[PDB]
């Protein structure tokens, strides 16, 4: 049993809710919250900007030190950093940015990072401002992630469409 509430079960291991991931993280304080990161860990908008803002910019400060030491992530890659006031850990995952010619096939590689964590709170990678179709992102998630994933869909209209088109 875990403390996530009001999710619609989609499969054995995937659950979905219309939720703002920052508000959900603040309420649940999960072990792992997933950030929709870019390779530079520059947290400006969407999930990354919102999480970073909720940490009072501490996420960005930590991230800048990480990049100065390690260099950029790979598209499809990830790193584990602090969850600050929101979660124990933040898994920063880079999905391909469709609007800049990066392969959508890398979305599967991005979701594979989730399998290193038993339970996660995550948004739909590559969707929203990253330019890919959220219906596709949900399908790749379901077909790739085997650990327990609690998906936070920001928009109610989109949430309802994702549920309706699922089977
Ligand atoms: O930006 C987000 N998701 C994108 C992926 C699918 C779209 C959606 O979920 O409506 C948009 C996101 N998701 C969840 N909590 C938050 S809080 C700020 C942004 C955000």
């Amino acid at each position: 049993v875990n403390s996530f509430s009001g999710y619609l079960k989609l499969t054995d291991n995937v659950y979905i809710k219309n939720a703002d991931i920052v508000e959900e993280a603040k309420k649940v304080k999960p072990t792992v919250v997933v950030n929709a990161a870019n390779v530079y860990l520059k947290h400006g908008g969407g999930v990354a900007g919102a999480l970073n803002k909720a940490t009072n910019n501490a996420m960005q400060v930590e991230s800048d030190d990480y990049i100065a030491t390690n260099g950029p992530l790979k598209v499809g890659g990830s790193c584990v950093l602090s969850g600050h006031n929101l979660a124990k850990h933040c898994l920063h995952v880079v999905g391909p940015n469709v609007n800049k010619g990066e392969d959508i096939q890398l979305l599967k590689s991005a979701y594979e990072n989730f399998n290193q964590h038993e339970v996660l709170l995550a948004p739909l990678l590559s969707a929203g401002i990253f330019g890919a179709d959220p219906i596709h992102s949900l399908r790749v998630c379901v077909d790739t992630v085997r650990t327990n994933v609690y998906l936070a869909v920001f928009d109610k209209n989109l949430y309802d469409k994702l549920v309706s088109s699922f089977l």
